[PDB]
C-alpha cells in the first residue's frame, strides 16, 4: 500500500478498477462532438476522436453498437452514427450555427490497440443515412439503425455496409388533427424500400426522407400533437427508434413509439410477420394485413400510449416493450416460441404508483447474463434527479429505485454479470458522468469522470454470447 | 458506512472523500471541448464544445481561472484557441481543408450549472493570441502569450481591453535558418500599438504570424532545417508566456528561441531587464534603450533554447528552463522586489537523464511553502513520459516517476497535497487525469479524460492560492 508518516494508508484508485476486471467502456458524447473508449482495469482514457478532425460540420455523435473482439485491448470495430439539422437546437444549447450539416452519418471506426481510426461512412457507402439506435445482428456479420425522422430501420451487411434490407414506415391518422392523430388511432403501412442508384445505393443521405426536423425528445410525443415539432408530414410520423434482434437469430424487431407498437420481421425472407401491440388493455397482438410483396399494413382502432425502449431478454424467452409518458410501465411477451411470432403472448406487466406521472420514462436496459434482473433507467426532465430501477425478471417485479443525479442515459454491465456501468449526461449542458453500480447487493460504488453527452454506452464484448446482453438485444 | 456487501466492494467515493472540495478545469486541444471536474465527486460538473459557437478550429488550448469564493457556485476562465496549420501537427489524419484561423481568446463563466460562452475577448480587443495564457496576482486582469506572432499582453479583466502590448522581434547575425540563433543576434523588444477605432488592435486570426504554427517541443530543430513554413521564420523568438511576479509590479515574458526571458514593468510599461538562460552566460544581458518605445538585447551566441519559465510562489526565485541543446532547470534569485537588474543566477537543477532534446521540462507546479516542485517530463512515442519531483532548496531532483504518454500540465491543491495532471495520447491515443499525493510523492492513480489537454487548472479561491496556479508559471 501507499501510507502517510501517520500509518494511515491513502486511497489509490488503481484499487477501485482492480475490482471491475478487464473491460473496456465506449460511449459517444452527442453535442460534445467526440467518442471515447476506457480502460476499466485502469482508468485511462485508451483513445478518444473528434469528428470535427474529419470536417464533419454537425457532428453529433448519436448511438452506437461494438462488435466482439476475442481481444478489446488489441482492436475492435464499432458503429456510430451522427444526427444534424434542427437536431443541433433541440438541447439548452445556445448554438450559433443557424445552417448546420445533415448529419445521418453512420461511421465505421476501429481501434487498433493505440488509437481509432474512421474507415468510412457507411450512409455514403450505402446511400441510407438513418441517426436513432444502432445494433449489431446476433451473428455479428452486421448491425441495424432505426430513424425517427425518416422512419426507415435496416440491416447492413458488415463487410459491404451495404443494406440487406430496409423498411420504411407510414402513418394514416383516422382523425388528420395533430392533437388527435394517434390518440384516435389510424392505420400503419409498412413498406419494403428498395435502392433507387445505380450500386445498390439508396438516395436518403442526411435529411433525404426527413418527415419531422428532429427526432422526438422524450415526452415529445405531447409536442408533435401540440404542433411543436415542424416538418414536412409530422401526420404521416410513426417515430421507429430501433431494430433489435433475438438473440436466438432470425427475428428481428422494429419499435415504433408514436403508434405503440413493435414490428417482429423475418430477418432471412425479408418479411414481416406479427405487430405486438404496447398499451396494457390491447391484445397481444395487432393484425398484420399482406397489401402486394412489398406492402403491409395494420390498423389500430386507437393508441392508449406511446412507446419506446423495446428488446429481448439474454436467452431469447421473453420480450419487452415500454410504454411511456400517458403509461409508464413495462410490457412483457413471451417469445418462448422461435418458431412462430404470431403466437408471442402477453405475460405480465411492470407497474409502479411511483410511475403516475408523466415522467419518469424508462427508456434504456440491460439483463444480466442469467437472464434474472433487469436495470431499468429512469429519466425527468431537469431538476429531478434520475437514476436507475432494478427490476426483478423472474417475478416481474420492482425491486429497488436508487438516485443519481441529472439526465440518465444508456445501461451495460461487465459480461461475466458483476457491474452494471451506466451514463449521465447533463442534458448536454450540465453535470456529467460514468456510473458504477455492482449487481450483488445493488450498490452504487460511486462516479467517474466523462466530459461528453452521451446517448448511448457498450462494453467491447468478448463473444456472440456476450452480445445478448450488449447493444444488440436491447437499446 | 456499509451496505448488505459490508466492505467486499471498493467505493470509488472513498478516492474522492481525501481529494477534498476542489474543481479541476481543462480545455481538449483536438477534442474540440473544455470541462470543469469535480475531485470531490468525480462527476464531469460541466464541458463546453466550440463548434457549437461556430467555430471551425476549435483547438482548445491555454487557460488560466479567476479565484472565486466559491468555484461550486461560479467561476469565470479564460482560455485561447489555435487555428490554421496548428491543424495538421498531430497525429490525426485531418480532412479540413480552409480550417479556421483560430488565436480567438473565449471568456467563460460557469454559474452553477452550466458554462456560459461571454464573447471571444480576441474580438474586442482585436488582438488574437495562441499559447500561454495566464491571470495577473491581483485578479484584475489576464495575459496571453504567442509564438507564431511573438506578441505578449496583458488585459483588464472588466473591458477585456488591452492595458499593454509587446512585440518581438529576431535580427540574426547569419542570415541561415540552420545559424540565425546558434551564432546570436538582436531582438528587438517593440510598445505595441492599436491601429483601430476605439484603440482596438487589427492583429486578429492568423494575422502578425510569421510561422505557420506553434513549435513543438524540440522543434526549434526543425524551423532550423526550414521544414517550419511562414513568411519571416529568421525573424522569430518564440514567445511563450507572460508569468507574473506574485508580489506584484513585474511581469515576464519567455523567448524559446533566443534563451531569454524579458522582465517588465507592469505599471509603467517599460522592459527593465533581460535573464540569460543557458548555463555557461551571465546572470544578464544588457538592456539598451533606442527611444521611449524601443529597447534592444544583444545576444552572442544561443547556447541553447528554453521554455518553461516562472516564479516560487514567496517570489524568492526565478526559474527559466533549458530545452534543447542544454537540459536543466537555471534558477535565479529574484528577492529583491525593487529592482530585476539585480537578479542573479543561483542554481541548475541536473539530472543525468536529462541529455537534449527530451525529456522535455515545458510544466512545472510548486507546494505552497515553495519547498517543492513538479515538473513534467515530455517524450515523443514511444517512450513513456512522466513527472520529476525537485527540492526547491537543494536545487536538486527528488524523484522521476513513469505515467503513460504525452504529459501536459500538472496543477496543485491549494493545501498542498495532490498534484493533478493530464495526459493527452498525442491527440490520439491514450490520455488521463493523474493523481499524486505530495506527502511521499506516489501516483494514486488515474481517472478517465477523453481529451488532448495542454493546460489544467485548479480553480482556485484566494489570491494567495493563485500563487500556485496558473499566473505564477505555465
Ligand atoms: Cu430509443
Ligand atoms: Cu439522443
Ligand atoms: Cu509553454
Ligand atoms: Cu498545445
Amino acid at each position: 500500500q501507499i501510507f502517510g508518516r501517520s500509518g494511515s494508508k491513502y486511497v489509490k484508485v488503481q484499487d477501485f478498477y482492480d475490482q471491475l476486471g478487464k473491460y473496456v467502456l465506449v460511449a459517444p458524447g452527442k453535442f460534445s462532438g467526440t467518442v471515447a473508449a476506457t480502460d476499466l482495469s485502469t482508468g485511462w482514457t485508451m483513445a478518444w476522436l473528434a469528428a470535427w478532425n474529419y470536417g464533419d460540420t454537425c457532428p453529433i455523435m448519436h448511438h452506437m453498437a461494438a462488435f466482439p473482439s476475442p481481444d478489446p485491448y488489441k482492436e475492435f470495430e464499432f458503429v456510430v452514427n451522427t444526427q444534424g439539422g434542427k437536431n443541433l437546437f433541440i438541447y439548452g444549447v445556445p448554438v450559433t450555427v443557424e445552417d448546420p450539416g445533415e448529419g445521418m452519418k453512420i461511421y465505421r471506426i476501429k481501434y487498433d490497440g493505440t488509437r481509432m481510426n474512421l474507415q468510412r461512412d457507411a450512409a455514403e457507402v450505402s446511400g441510407l443515412g438513418l441517426g436513432v439506435h444502432v445494433t449489431i445482428t446476433p451473428e455479428a456479420d452486421g448491425y441495424a439503425v432505426g430513424d425517427g425522422q425518416k422512419d426507415i430501420c435496416a440491416e447492413f451487411d458488415r463487410e459491404t455496409d451495404m443494406v440487406r434490407y430496409a423498411w420504411a414506415f407510414d402513418w394514416d391518422p383516422n382523425v388528420k388533427d395533430l392533437k388527435r392523430a394517434w390518440l384516435d388511432g389510424g392505420t400503419m403501412t409498412i413498406k419494403r424500400l428498395k435502392p433507387t442508384l445505380p450500386g445498390g445505393r439508396y438516395d436518403l443521405q442526411g435529411s433525404k426522407g426527413n418527415k419531422i426536423d428532429w427526432e422526438l425528445v422524450p415526452g415529445g410525443e405531447l409536442a408533435i400533437e401540440d404542433g411543436k415539432v415542424s416538418g414536412d408530414r409530422p401526420l404521416h410520423s410513426v417515430a421507429n427508434d430501433a431494430l433489435v434482434f433475438d438473440p436466438r437469430g432470425k427475428w428481428a424487431v422494429a419499435s415504433m413509439r408514436l403508434p405503440g407498437v413493435c414490428v417482429v420481421f423475418d430477418r432471412e425472407n425479408q418479411v414481416p410477420v406479427a405487430v405486438l401491440a404496447g398499451p396494457k388493455g390491447t391484445p397481444s397482438q395487432f393484425q398484420l394485413v399482406k397489401v402486394d410483396d412489398d406492402t403491409w399494413t395494420v390498423d389500430i382502432p386507437e393508441v392508449i400510449s406511446a412507446g419506446h425502449q423495446a428488446g429481448f431478454s439474454p436467452d431469447g424467452q421473453s420480450f419487452l416493450f415500454m410504454n411511456s409518458l400517458r403509461q409508464n410501465n413495462i410490457m412483457v411477451w413471451d417469445s418462448s416460441n422461435h418458431d412462430d411470432p404470431t403466437t408471442w403472448e402477453k405475460k405480465a406487466v411492470v407497474e409502479s404508483p411511483d410511475w403516475r406521472g408523466a415522467y419518469p420514462n424508462t427508456f434504456h436496459m440491460v439483463f444480466t447474463p442469467d437472464a434474472k434482473k433487469i436495470y431499468v433507467t429512469m429519466w425527468w426532465p431537469s431538476p429531478t434527479p434520475n437514476g436507475i430501477a432494478v427490476i426483478d425478471a423472474v417475478n416481474w417485479e420492482v425491486l429497488k429505485e436508487v438516485d443519481l443525479g441529472p439526465d440518465m442515459h444508456t445501461l451495460a454491465i461487465t459480461y461475466d454479470g458483476k457491474f452494471v456501468v451506466g451514463t449521465l449526461s447533463g442534458y448536454q449542458n450540465t453535470a456529467s458522468a460514468i456510473v458504477v453500480m455492482e449487481t450483488e447487493t445493488d450498490e452504487v460504488l460511486g462516479f467517474l469522470p466523462s466530459p461528453m453527452g452521451h446517448h448511448d454506452n457498450v462494453i467491447v464484448p468478448r463473444t456472440l454470447e456476450d452480445l445478448r446482453i450488449s447493444r444488440s438485444t436491447t437499446t
